[PDB]
């Protein structure tokens, strides 16, 4: 009688709670879809970054290795350079003396 | 009246159900929690490897500029060296000609 | 495999032992041609000697060959005078006798 | 497998290379045993060289040295001769006009 009034209230009050628990359910659901698509972008940006960092150490060490490559042909060309010097200075210096040395020459009494 | 027992059963079930919603809602709460731990985790990687690769690239450059410079020297000293060999190479040819003609008409 | 560690391990070696073989082929390159400068400058002093002992000998025998020249005429004037002192020498005790003996009777 | 075919290849290619390298090396060698004997030759030509030029101006100064010894003696020796003649033909001169008036 009274005590029927109010429990259709109460009943009443749930039916309604429980619509706003399911609406709230559904953020929640997009919610974890959500968090789980950018957690994937994360997972692949991830995936990326280490491709590059190791795209660029290997191009790196590439430079690096090509320049060196270079550096020891410059100084083998210097080596065949310094050594063509040594020895055509010492045989100009032996062609300049027995010019000198007139004994390579005869006299002119 | 029967419509009385099925109303405190009808009841029942949802005072149940609301206890095993309770559960589910506690498990869906800890996992919000812990891909919240593993996104910061994720994050602050991300943060490490660019700080990386801006590490590699820095000192990548600096070395390469850093033997372009030797590269470059090696070119002037090569270059005087070079030079220098020439000019002898003359004065040595000069120096043997001046002793075949400096006896033909000694 | 184990048959793949020792191939690489003999090809790294390969490597190394004609890395030794590129460093002797420099000296011998170097050794061909400090020998050639050489050789060229023995070559060039050959010449520059030769040219002096033809330019000795000849300037030797022309000056020998004009100086026997002079002596040979100087030994002709030589005889000339001498003789002729030798005729001189006769033609003037004669006269110096005669007056002594054209003074003794007359 | 493919990449086994290549190194195989490439060591194969090497072999021979290393043949055609050891019949170079041996053309260097021979070529420096005839440059060494070359180079003794025109050494000791040199010395032969040098030997004579020093004998050619030895024998040369000398011998010239020598001659203008005797040139210079024959100068003296005609000096003598051509004072002795202007004496002696004058002398004759004075005799004969002594003659003339005596």
């Amino acid at each position: 009688s009274e005590a029927c009034r109010d429990g259709l209230r109460a009943v009443m009050e749930c039916r309604n709670v429980t619509h706003l628990l399911q609406q709230e359910l559904t953020e929640a659901q997009k919610g974890f879809q959500d968090v789980e698509a950018q957690a994937a972008t994360c997972n692949h940006t991830v995936m990326a970054l280490m491709a590059s960092l190791d795209a660029e150490k290997a191009q790196g060490q590439k430079k690096v290795e090509e320049l060196e490559g270079e550096i020891t042909t410059l100084n083998h060309k210097l080596q065949d350079a310094s050594a063509e010097v040594e020895r055509l200075r010492r045989e100009n210096q032996v062609l300049s003396v027995r010019i000198a040395d007139k004994k390579y020459y005869p006299s002119s009494q």
